[PDB]
């Protein structure tokens, strides 16, 4: 028969009713700025699409974040440039400043605003039960805003947000995954990292929504309160969900399998096996109780559901109890 | 009520006294040449509309640059061949040479008049203060000449700008924007790049004239002299007319609209604010100030205004005094 179809319950039309240039980034024309309007100071990493410096602004003597694209299908480039440039402003959204031609690689480098990150390997092992409350609620600003504005993100991940810590400031990076929502279109669902792969992904449902997003925040919400990064350490993706499974249980991913006449992959037959739903209660101990409380568990149980039709909402995700004390 | 209507101070009416063949270029019937007269020896470049190749005339050897058409409009084709045949052996103005079609593929290609041209990234970075006057002064030449013969280029730029620096020669090309001025008629406002765009274009105001060219050239001219490429560097349409706003200020701006009953789009609200007219010093430093002098910037600020009707023309342009020494 074939999966059942899928829409999202939220900013399902919000694309349609937008002229046409403003999710058709393939038509998008690209205006170049001065590449040597920026002298590369320092390298700060790398990574699977990209290379990343600070570099000078020698105009205005200005810090600014390049990175030098990796050869990939323009398309992808004009997606990703076209999706920074309808989400500048938005809260804790990072900043397109420019676009240049590196003159090594003759390839794209986006420059962005500075930003002075904390990393997250040192800074999640300080973090007090209100730091974590209070930079889950800056994430699901940033979600919010681009998933009203049509756009899912696909890279949720520690290492895709910046926390400037001693300012309180966060900025959610990295759009080079992230696409426009369009009711009934199939996604490529070879998306995000393993350990914050939505169980859509996992299963091959391809008519996925912002809910994926969701998911990984679980995921991030989950490593937090517990205090172990990634939560869910899967070593493949087959293996990911079985990880998954022996937590959330086997009963609740049947039934959704059931629900979208999705068909498992063969090869899960012999691992998934038989699970009970566990209690959060296990994973409590004497070194991370003082981060788990009723409210984070609650909120975190609405976020990490297979049907990703039945997970909270960013809004949603705002108005729960667990952000009170942060709303002030 | 709707927009005041305006007409071109100079050359109002020159299209009117000629034929009715003179203009109406959906009438022109197009005088095709043998293709087999032309080899093609490399490419040269790529564009939006085009790619442009260097070839051999085999019947008489000489070298040609040959501009092969992407899918477009006949209609739009013949207007670029009308208003090149129209302006054939004007001052500065690139010279079609022939037009041909490949038999098989049916694409038309035209013809051109080769120059050695110096990309403008590096000839721009060594020129001298009188190298920028004698340039600026061959350029008003060639749009005098076509806002004589009732024609706006509508995409004044430095890449349209071919100069060969060893011979002092300069040739105005690529009139695919071009069109012939009529009192009365409102014009498509798309045109021109985002960097070089008048305030009429950016605010939607259609009865527009040959003053349009002039604040491109304001443009180009700011450019170089405070060696800032772009000189107003927008993010999109309506970031670029904030950019503008922040150096002409918002107060000439809002009279500006007032005087033509504009409709603003409701979106320039939250982003025009309010700024002051700032004076050109603010852009002069160690590095330009060679370029920089009194009748530059008086020259400069009688090109970059708002009301389209108050800019110069070409001809006073050309009569300022920052051209003397050029006039000899
Ligand atoms: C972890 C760090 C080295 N980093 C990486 C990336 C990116 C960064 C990074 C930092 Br730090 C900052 Br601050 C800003 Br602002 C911005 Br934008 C970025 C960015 O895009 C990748 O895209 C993949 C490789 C790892
Ligand atoms: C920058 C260069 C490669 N170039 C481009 C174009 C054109 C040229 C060019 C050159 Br050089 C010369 Br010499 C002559 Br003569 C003429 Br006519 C042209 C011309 O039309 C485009 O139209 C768009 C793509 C870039």
């Amino acid at each position: 028969s074939g999966p059942v179809p899928s829409r999202a319950r939220v900013y399902t039309d919000v694309n349609t009713h937008r002229p046409r240039e403003y999710w058709d980034y393939e038509s998008h024309v690209v205006e170049w700025g001065n590449q040597d309007d920026y002298q590369l100071v320092r390298k700060l990493g790398r990574g699977k699409y990209s290379e990343v410096f600070e570099a000078i602004n020698i105009t205005n003597n200005e810090k600014v974040v390049v990175k030098i694209l990796k050869p990939v299908k323009k398309k992808k480039i004009k997606r990703e440039i076209k999706i920074l440039e309808n989400l500048r402003g938005g809260p804790n959204i990072i900043t397109l400043a420019d676009i240049v031609k590196d003159p090594v690689s003759r390839t794209p480098a986006l420059v962005f605003e500075h930003v002075n990150n904390t990393d997250f390997k040192q800074l999640y092992q300080t973090l007090t039960d209100y730091d974590i409350r209070f930079y889950m609620y800056e994430i699901l600003k940033a979600l919010d805003y681009c998933h009203s504005m049509g756009i899912m993100h696909r890279d949720v991940k520690p290492h895709n947000v910046m926390i400037d810590h001693e300012h309180r400031k966060l900025r959610l990076i990295d759009w080079g995954l992230a696409e426009f929502y369009h009711p009934g279109q199939e996604y490529n669902v070879r998306v995000a990292s393993r350990y914050f792969k939505g169980p859509e992904l996992l299963v091959d449902y391809q008519m996925y929504d912002y809910s994926l997003d969701m998911w990984s925040l679980g995921c991030m919400l989950a490593s937090m309160i517990f205090r172990k990064e990634p939560f869910f350490h899967g070593h493949d993706n087959y293996d990911q969900l079985v990880r998954i499974a022996k937590v959330l249980g086997t009963e609740d991913l049947y039934d959704y399998i059931d629900k979208y006449n999705i068909e498992l992959d063969p090869r899960f037959n012999d691992i998934l096996g038989r699970h009970s739903r566990k209690r959060w209660e296990r994973f409590v101990h004497s070194e991370n109780q003082h981060l788990v409380s009723p409210e984070a568990l609650d909120f975190l149980d609405k976020l990490l559901r297979y049907d990703h039709q039945s997970r909270l909402t960013a809004r949603e995700a705002m108005e729960h109890p667990y952000f009170y004390t942060v709303v002030k």
